[PDB]
């Protein structure tokens, strides 16, 4: 359409550069529902570009989530005060953005406690989880055994309430409200 919904290709390659190895597998997740299968961040993007989903805004979010105001100004000029002005207009679920925005508050010790935890209520997970895998991954692994999803975060919730991070435990139910709310009360009588 315009220059506010379709990014370039040469600069993407130059953007996908300042983003470390963490922000990559992390970014890939944020879009695992649209580019099913893809690996390299590029892999994912290559498929989004074509599908016509890889919009500029949608992109602005992916960045907005990896929390890089720096890259948000030095490339998009928009500050934190001008990026929140286009969220949701993407293919990024309220959910994905959470798990990420959570796999950030967890540290190496708590994160490895969760690993060795998942590997208990199901020993079929210690075959897709080495204690060097990011949170964002352990989430997807739980997603296959059917332990999480945008509709059943509990298993996880009190998995965190276990690690005593009520905050996350809460912040993961504060979602459980909103989502479990509108998406049933709004798409309700109308």
């Amino acid at each position: 359409s315009d220059s506010k919904e379709v990014p370039s290709l040469p600069f993407l390659r130059h953007l996908l550069e300042e983003l470390d190895s963490h922000e990559d597998s992390l970014l890939l997740f944020l879009c695992h529902d649209a580019a099913p299968g893809c690996t390299t961040v590029t892999q994912a993007l290559c498929s989004l570009s074509q599908q016509r989903k890889l919009t500029l805004a949608a992109l602005v979010e992916m960045l907005y989530v990896l929390q890089r105001m720096d890259l948000l100004k030095s490339r998009f000029g928009l500050s934190k005060e001008g990026a929140e002005q286009l969220l949701g207009t993407s293919f990024l679920t309220r959910y994905r953005k959470l798990m990420v925005c959570v796999g950030e508050e967890l540290d190496s010790s708590e994160l490895r406690a969760l690993r060795l935890f998942a590997c208990n209520l199901n020993p079929s997970l210690s075959t897709a989880l080495s204690e060097s895998s990011r949170f964002v991954e352990l989430v997807l692994a739980l997603e296959n055994v059917g332990l999480v999803s945008p509709s059943s975060v509990s298993v996880l919730a009190d998995m965190l309430r276990t690690l005593r991070r009520l905050d996350l435990c809460q912040q993961l139910v504060e979602y459980e409200q909103q989502e479990q709310a509108r998406y049933r009360y709004c798409y309700a009588a109308s």
